[PDB]
């Protein structure tokens, strides 16, 4: 079942393009679009993506911000459209769909820190999530987390589902065919990684010994609830949906709704490699093990 | 699978008595009947409820109240029972079955603050909560919540599930066939519904641009979880059960166990209709979306 | 699909060793070792077990202490490993596996305190907990609970899932079989039995009217959450994870992730018998449901 129109296509990921035109007020421009990925060995996934990565490029804005957001739409025939959880919109007026080769523009504030999902917002919501249309948006506390001075490290993780190609169906009442992990960069030489359930298995995060790390976290669904844990360490802190007044220490596993976010913070104590999953073990076992490799000096 | 003796059944809508006798006591009165709900366009449950509705109506009471309970059982064949959640009380004296065509009367008392489930007991639980006999019963706090000034609005909600009709080994093994949202009135003129696919799309809630909106939540179950979510706005402060002291802020989601409540509230700062969720996204596709329409007068 | 090296293989229970060796340091010696275990009445299942129960002995340490830790694996075929939730640790390092018929020995320390998983490690994980390799260690704290002077009596309890026996794909893709409760003494005279449908309704636990009870939890999974309910009360205090700055009050159910634990404090008001559930009740029905009886004496 993939629309005659999408047979064939495969179109390049396209860079996110971010500006800051004021104090509190930010562009920002992403794409709707056709592209393969490879979730598995051997397997592709013809992915209904924002900008050709699944789940989407990393934003990250400050609280406080107003974005103004362009969504071109280069799928040629499916409309498309963009809701962040992060900020209060009208979802009528805001969250509208964008037809093929057309351009939309809306502005909305993101008035609350944390670690929020976007998505696409058509009809039916669930078809477009499950076909890749997720990704998680940033909004940095005004005054910082209480623990950031003893934050060594820091990187993002997303939790997602894959099923059966643009099945209903299965999207409705199947279970996950892979459930899998992707890294996304908060600076210049992070990982940037599309969900497969592979690539952080071959190519580890990685940190130095005694370092305290930082994940940004968000489990985008479709359908499971996630347990997180790092093996090998206990959470010292975590700040549900990343706000800084929900905070829980000394936890073993997180767990996440779908579309929940947070931020954990964990010392690693030991040279190893020490696995990250979530601790269903079904799902682990489909694919969401990521790998972090801790050596002497981090490299 | 009707049971010889349901077969022709419908009781029709039994309104729920109370009435105050004391400072702290209050009597509440309740039928068990079985009644016609329509879950889906088309599709007739024949559901087992208290009063006729499913879930059952709402339950409002004053910490510190003792409740003094009859349930009259109007099923001619099968024996049913109360158990609040709210209440402390001896499940084998004080949560057993009353037989058909008879009644019985418990004391006990809610001492707790929250959003509680209640459901019939009798064995097989599972059987009689899948067929409809779950509710909500509400005990406000004696001090309020912090954010009372703030409140502009408030509404109550229940999630539920729908299976196979009075299929026990759907029940226990099988996907919901719908999963649903309904309403109950906390003053005249609120809107009171039973758990379907529809009434909520087609006569949403009302609000008016800039109020904040409290919901009092619970999930019934009787066997997933729940990702609580209203789109276009984030959780101001949540309280998780309702207690006053459980208390979160900023989420963009809110997850409930199976009988799980909480008490949450958000600003809607734009005109517009606005969908409320749970973001486990094959629940939403198979019934569990309601509206909010938010106009400039909020009529 | 039993091993051939197992068919026939049943061995008998070994009792935990342990034993203080400095003020911040115990020793502990398990076994991995292959015992057949009757899950339902009826039905045996010839479980990968630590000690010969499932789920494992308890452990319990105080925080700080450093946990000189012995694995001697009996299974004449496959490899075990044990990996300890309460501990920081070097998976790769000190999380390996020990061959048949061999011993390893591994020091590492517990620093937080709460009610952690255990289990086996070794690939693939899920086939090794789900087989029965899981377990709690509980690491008391050094200031204990603020509300400890209120706790009259303690019990442990576990809950896990069975599956079709070393059925990967039932594993993986599978609703479970049986869900179950099994409890583990703190104290001698304490009940002490495996993850069964029965063994918990026909030998209650026991308290006295009028008490305070405290139940350390823990859900192991491998695959499912859970939504812990005490049926007649409501729970006064709960701490996530078994730390104590994660205090909720006032709460019906409490969900936990695969492998959460709590601690959860409740008052019995009424003499009577009290069913203890996982609320999502297609697994109560599979046998997760046991029974606390409370009389005049505590007899
Ligand atoms: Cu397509
Ligand atoms: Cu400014
Ligand atoms: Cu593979
Ligand atoms: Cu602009
Ligand atoms: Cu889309
Ligand atoms: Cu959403
Ligand atoms: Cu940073
Ligand atoms: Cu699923
Ligand atoms: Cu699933
Ligand atoms: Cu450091
Ligand atoms: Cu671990
Ligand atoms: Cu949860
Ligand atoms: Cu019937
Ligand atoms: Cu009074
Ligand atoms: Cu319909
Ligand atoms: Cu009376
Ligand atoms: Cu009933
Ligand atoms: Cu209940
Ligand atoms: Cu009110
Ligand atoms: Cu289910
Ligand atoms: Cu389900
Ligand atoms: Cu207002
Ligand atoms: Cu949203
Ligand atoms: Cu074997
Ligand atoms: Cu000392
Ligand atoms: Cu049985
Ligand atoms: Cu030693
Ligand atoms: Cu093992
Ligand atoms: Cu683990
Ligand atoms: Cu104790
Ligand atoms: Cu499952
Ligand atoms: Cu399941
Ligand atoms: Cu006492
Ligand atoms: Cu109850």
């Amino acid at each position: 079942n993939v629309i005659a129109a999408h047979k064939g296509v495969n179109q390049a990921p396209v860079p996110l393009k971010m500006e800051r035109v004021g104090p509190h007020d930010v562009h920002i421009e992403m794409t709707a679009q056709i592209t393969d990925i490879e979730i598995d060995k051997g397997k592709i996934y013809k992915a209904w993506t924002f900008n050709g990565q699944a789940p989407g490029p990393l934003v990250v804005v400050n609280e406080g911000d107003t974005i103004h957001f362009t969504l071109k739409n280069m799928d040629p025939v499916v409309p498309h459209s963009m809701d962040f959880h992060a900020v209060h919109a009208s979802p009528s007026k805001d969250f509208i769909d964008v037809m093929p080769n057309k351009s939309g523009t809306f502005t909305y504030p993101a008035n609350k820190p944390g670690v929020f999902m976007y998505h696409c917002g058509t009809k039916p919501v669930l078809q477009h999530i499950a076909n890749g249309m997720h990704g998680v948006i940033i909004v940095k506390p005004k005054n910082g987390y209480p623990t950031d001075k003893e934050v060594d490290r820091e990187y993002v993780l997303i939790q997602n589902e894959w099923y059966k190609y643009n099945d209903m169906n299965d999207f409705q009442n199947g279970v996950p065919s892979y459930v899998v992990f992707s890294s996304k960069a908060l600076k210049p030489g992070d990982p940037n990684t599309n969900g497969d359930t592979f690539t952080l298995k071959e190519k580890p995060l990685l940190a130095k010994v005694g370092e305290k790390i930082r994940l940004y976290i968000n489990n985008v669904g479709p359908n499971e609830v996630s347990s997180f844990h790092v093996v090998g360490t206990v959470f010292d802190d975590v700040y549900l949906d990343g706000n800084p007044n929900n905070h829980l220490q000394g936890m073993q596993t997180v767990m996440l709704p779908a579309s929940g976010g947070a931020v954990v913070e964990f010392t690693v104590t030991r040279p190893g490699t020490y696995p990250i999953v979530t601790h269903q073990f079904n799902h682990a076992q489909k694919g969401a093990v990521a790998m972090l490799k801790v050596t002497e000096t981090g490299e």
